[PDB]
RNA sequence: AGCUCUUGCAUUGCUGAAUUUUUUUUUUUUUUUUUUUUUUAAAAAAAAAAAAAAUUUUUUUUUUUCAAGUCAUCAUGGGGCUUAUAGAGUGGGCUACAGGCGUAUUACAUUGGACACCCACAAGUUGCCAAAACUGUCCGAAUAUACGGAUUGGAGUAAAAAAAAAAAAUUUUUUAAAAUUUUUUUUUUUUUUUGCUGAAACUAGCCUCCAUGAAGAAGGAAUCGCGAGUAAUCGUAGAUCAUUAGCGC
RNA sequence: GUGGCAACACUAUAAAUCAAAGCAAUUGGCAGCGAUAGAGAUGCGCGGUGGAAUAUGCUGUUUAAAUCGAAUUUACGCGCAAAAUCUUACCACUUUUU
């Protein structure tokens, strides 16, 4: 499906890095500055790419399009896992016991 | 070229079910004797005997049938679509709520609740951390109990540690007593504390603390599951995850 | 036609159709036919459900959409090992390219 929107999103992310948008968050997090966090979150937030925050990613898989049901362990899918684990081109993961 | 459009009765793949049990009876090594193939030699073959035994924390693994399920896993046959069944952008909705059903959790207490304890011992030191309980103490009036914790309003708040100087022998009762030898000033100072995480938490997250305190006093007909470290009970940690699993796995 | 008191007892062919009607040993499905083995297989126990509330999934109702499949066992803590926007395919509106 739809992977590489979602790396558009993650290029977002980082082409309008997130140092820009977690600075602006540094000074609305301090609370020394006595107003204008909320001018300075009032915009910034705004200006700033909205689908550039990291909420927006899903973490999709990489091989298929699978948006569900994904694994960080070894970066796929549980039915590819099986796939390439039966087959065993994969890591050294077993069957278990 | 693209479909998240159809067709699982066109399909590949993968799985469901119970067919719940079978997966040890079989070889190999050695010995003795002997014979089959090749211009100084190995295997091979045959009769008998003895031993080695069969993978993993103990389940996976081996299994027959349903046009069983899935075209939204991808794929792909056929058909359809291409000013829209294609892409974006913003906000919903995917979580609504007479009824009814399935699966779980929590109780309806005393074999218990609470609170303390030592903060009891683990799975778990590989390139330290719990709970139930044990010990102590409070509670047993149909109180709906100090059981239970659903709904609803409201609010997001305390400190503790100790250092240096000046002074020093002060605070509190009755009609006779009491606490200090540290009282009152300045400078200090840590460590926690901040509602959390996210851009944004009304619907619709979660946390903390108040307040309101529901049913429920063990559940018919009916029925399910399981005979040893098993049920039940008790935590624990891993996944996806910014955070949200309390109950799911 | 013969017998009888008869029920009828004989003797006795065909017309007409069909392409098999049959037979014996089996090999499988039944058992409302027995002997031997095995399963909490029960009657043997414990704890559940169904009673209350919450969570959670499904139908049904409505809504603009409540996206779509899973459908008796084996669907209903199912695809979802997680939906605040995004995930998301559905709707309202505004645009885009063939």
């Amino acid at each position: 499906r739809g992977n590489v929107k979602d790396h558009m999103r993650r290029m977002l992310v980082e082409q309008h890095e997130v140092d820009r948008s977690v600075f602006k968050a540094v000074t609305t997090d301090k609370s020394v500055p006595l107003e204008h966090r909320l001018q300075v979150q009032r915009l910034f937030e705004t200006e700033v790419p909205r689908d550039s925050a990291a909420n927006r990613v899903v973490n999709r898989c990489v091989l298929t399009g699978r948006a569900r049901g994904v694994h960080r362990f070894a970066r796929l899918s549980r039915i590819m896992i099986r796939q390439l684990a039966h087959s065993g081109f994969l890591p050294g993961v077993s069957k278990a016991s």
